[PDB]
């Protein structure tokens, strides 16, 4: 809606040109036209356009170098306009010139002393997915984008102040990393740090973080350049000996796993929604981290997580298969052939001290559930606070001492099973299945369950309506409609027998109906669903090792904000001894090929 | 941990260089500052670095030749210098100038009188995974590694010996074959060959083992170098007549298929870990004969004992279908509405003279059964030696004569059956498949079944916390846990019908949770075991014939350490009567395309 108040913007400005007979004119530099028009008669150079527009303007943005020559002379003063509202906040023609890759007027603005500190500060400019391009505010900036090499040093030799900011706090290095040219831009990052003569004492433009405390190398990782990344990497190596085929290269490790204000960079590749981002991992110099960071001091103490977990479900259950629940010593005959019973579960008989055994492993899970909480006061934490909660109910079901008792504790138990899947991912060649199960529900099932819940509503639907004639004595698959989705829910999942008697005869629109039911939903339906799982696994495993790294990282850092130091280490060997600083080092070696 | 402590030691270096002013001279061949250094004071040449260092070691590791020049003069003892301990032991720099392709003081070092005789000792040279690369202790073998065949030519012109090994055993040959370059390492294999110029008079450095008894020739088939294998027959074919496009040449057979020290060629093929080797079986002289020994020989011997393991397995069910087992006599109203049984299982009644026959046949069995025990006296043994366990325990069952019989019985029958699929290999269009069940079952289910048991140890730990409350007379799918696994065990794979009862009222926690255990695992959990199978299936056919060449020849080579000769002729036809000698040949024919 906004973008077509954007487009009924722009062609009210092309009805505002085609209308002014100046800026009609400085639509093509008809130069003869222009000297009858401008250097003959008195006309006004502030006409505005839709949105702030002057001759000046458009003849720049028009490639007019000629019909702006005329302009300088006519008008001293519209370098300084810049261009009004609303879309274009802040765009001089110093801008304009700039972003058609030259007009020679870029040396000729300056020559009218134009200002490279105007600021860009437009909606159209700011970053957006409606935005098509995104390049910052200042015309330096403009520079740098567009890979134009001399017309960014042009600026350098009038003065662009190159450690400015957007109103992002982006500098014109981050700008660099965000182009969608990779390699094409990759050489301005060489030629804007020969320029980076004095640091300001402080981050010598290659630190200098934005308003969200990003670090342009950070960033990098944070989008994902990945071609970008490897030569950011260059600088930050500093190679040791190398010996024939050998290479006892050091990288640096100096933002990667640190625990500053964003806690890591590894953190911050995980908590994107930018899928492509986790590529990095598989780039050498952080890729050598996670393994060794995983292999030592990772896996060993995950698992020792993972023996105290299933020595709790397994103690709970033995609290939980062991239950009281007395024989039916109260009202009997309530069945009359219906809803059968007899345990009507204990209200405080404590006896019998192997209960007080199961009073013990009854109090092992419920201080185990407030443990839970206690590392949860602030896709796998669903799991496990839902976890907390139905153990936290099922004891205030004891304290109240209720009756709807097994309710809560079914959730509480298969889901206290079903959360160990969260622990195989550290047992290799078991991670990305669990990834797989993710994958399959909320990436295709749910997605999938409006298609069967469209056949299955039907259906039940119907066989409630033939079997309303028959008594559902025999055949009570039928017998009332709440269960008759449930009835109908295994013939489509093929557990349920199919329902027949042979004792009587069926009713007639059932073996039509129930037939159709075969052929649209139990090889037809059902077998597109699992075709659907047959696509999206032949997805994963075609990048299996890949979500198998995402899968240990993020599982790494979620362990390291949750466990003190003392018992962890931070990896990488140490400096200040071996003599070169507080930065920690890894070295890794290789092969030519 | 201890690559930690080979970086540990490493950076300690580079702060021990950082210190000594120098070896931090000696870093870059600053001469003016060398010989205000050396030549004007007194400094001591043995300056030790974190592991054995000199001066003289850094300038030839950093190729600082001038440097090094002046290290000459002032040290002419420093060449005579190994390096010291733990990483490096027994390396000079006469091994460092080589590696680093020349310097031309390895013109200088010889000049100097270095010793070419010197063994690079080494923990970090020695044979490893941790070591990224392995080039032996001499520096002869130092030279033929990186494929610089002029600094080759000079060792050779200072009396390099060629004959020299390591450790290990491996001479220089067995150091070409190791390198992961292997047509780039393949033109040093014949200039290498340039200069055995006596052999010493036996094993003209062609044939000379290692400690572990290998020959470079076998070596190679062991690492599957097959480019390299390719140039060695080479050498051992003997070409006879060429016929237009036909070429009668003749493979000369001599190590592939010994009865020597390791037995053959082929079963070091086989018993490899590496998975790779297996590639020289489709390389045409190896190639040939694994067919020939098997078209003839090896297909008919072999189904010759598969038809006596029919004949062997139909007389056992026949003595095991008929058991003699009475009427129960016993003690007869245990089962109160309970575990039921009446034949209780005869003692010593042995009469009947068809159970006669059926005592010939037991006896049938219990002598096939000592017979596998005579050949296992030392993936499919484990089958047949767990038969020979049970037909051995099922008498004791009997000469003891206790109750509980079946139990062995039940192993013993179906593995002495599925133990006929190892039969199934030497009957073309039949192998592989029992490849593909080894490559389902340990490959991916049992990495599967860990899944598995999560998902089965919640529901049938819920359902019989839902089905506590119930009477199990109706709807007897969970009277107990312990077939509670059972019992979801085959609506886990679609087998029992599901429990339903249509009398009564079923519990309303059930018909979520069991509906919640057909989505999660009827369709999803299941299926995705199928895509696992139809995964490695399209995996196997796609290396079909390639996993069922390698079953024939470790089958084949299985069956000749264990029959005698005089029924097994060695393959290939002899010499010395057709003039050649004791080795024996077998010719083949090829057209030119």
């Amino acid at each position: 809606s906004w973008a077509q108040s954007r487009d009924e913007q722009n062609l009210l400005q092309q009805k505002r040109i085609w209308e002014s007979p100046l800026l009609l004119a400085a639509k093509d530099n008809d130069v003869q036209a222009l000297n009858k028009l401008l250097k003959y008669e008195d006309c006004k150079v502030h006409q505005r356009g839709a949105m702030g527009e002057t001759a000046l303007h458009i003849a720049a943005l028009y490639d007019n170098l000629e019909a702006a020559m005329v302009l300088m002379e006519a008008a001293p003063e519209l370098v300084f306009e810049p261009m009004t509202s609303e879309l274009y906040e802040g765009q001089t023609a110093l801008h304009i010139a700039v972003v058609n890759q030259n007009m020679n007027l870029v040396r000729a603005l300056l020559a009218r002393r134009a200002s490279v500190s105007a600021r860009a500060t437009g909606t159209a400019f700011r970053r957006s997915p409606c935005n098509l391009i995104y390049f910052g505010e200042h015309p330096l900036s403009f520079a740098a984008c567009v890979n134009s090499e001399e017309i960014v040093r042009l600026l350098i030799e009038h003065g662009a102040d190159i450690r400015a900011q957007d109103s992002l706090g982006n500098t014109v290095l981050h700008i660099l990393i965000l182009q969608p040219n990779k390699t094409f831009a990759c050489q301005m990052y060489n030629l804007l740090l020969s320029y980076d003569r004095h640091g300001d004492h402080l981050q010598p433009l290659d630190l200098v973080p934005n308003h969200q405390g990003l670090t342009p190398f950070k960033l990098a990782g944070v989008e994902g350049n990945t071609v970008m990344f490897q030569h950011l990497m260059q600088k930050r190596k500093h190679t040791q000996w190398t010996y024939g085929p050998l290479t006892s290269t050091l990288y640096d490790l100096t933002e990667i796993d640190s625990s500053g204000d964003e806690q890591s960079l590894l953190e911050l590749i995980i908590t994107t929604k930018k899928r492509e981002a986790r590529q990095i991992l598989d780039q050498t110099p952080v890729k050598e981290l996670v393994s060794l960071k995983w292999k030592r001091y990772g896996r060993p103490y995950f698992c020792m997580l993972g023996a105290i977990y299933l020595l709790y479900i397994i103690c709970f259950t033995m609290c939980c298969i062991y239950r009281p629940l007395k024989p039916r010593t109260n009202n009997r005959t309530s069945p009359r052939d219906n809803t059968l019973l007899q345990q009507k579960l204990l209200q405080e008989a404590y006896m019998t001290p192997k209960d007080d055994i199961r009073l013990v492993g009854e109090l092992v899970t419920v201080i185990g559930a407030i443990i839970i909480l206690l590392v949860e006061v602030p896709p796998f934490h669903v799991l496990i606070i839902t976890y907390a909660f139905m153990v936290l109910v099922t004891m205030v079901m004891r304290l109240i001492s209720a009756s709807g008792e097994v309710v809560p504790m079914s959730f509480a138990l298969v889901l206290g099973w079903c959360n160990v899947m969260a622990f195989a991912r550290g047992f290799q060649m078991l991670g990305p299945f669990t990834i797989m199960i993710q994958k399959m529900i909320f990436g295709d099932l749910m997605r999938f369950c409006w298609l069967m819940a469209v056949v299955i509503l039907g259906f039940a639907s119907a066989f409630y309506i033939i079997f309303q004639t028959e008594d559902p004595e025999e055949l009570g698959h039928f017998y009332d409609y709440p269960m008759a989705l449930f009835s109908t829910f295994e013939l489509f999942l093929t557990i349920i027998d199919g329902p027949a008697n042979y004792n009587v005869d069926l009713p007639f629109m059932y073996s039509i109906t129930y037939a159709a039911f075969a052929i649209i939903a139990t090889l037809l339906m059902l077998n597109l669903l699992i075709a659907m799982m047959g696509d999206t696994h032949w997805r994963v495993a075609h990048e299996r090792d890949e979500l198998w790294r995402a899968q240990i990282v993020a599982t790494t850092v979620m362990l390291e904000r949750k466990l003190p130091r003392c018992l962890w280490p931070r990896s990488g060997i140490c400096g200040r001894e071996y003599g070169l600083g507080d930065r920690w080092f890894l070295r890794v070696e290789d092969r030519q090929d």
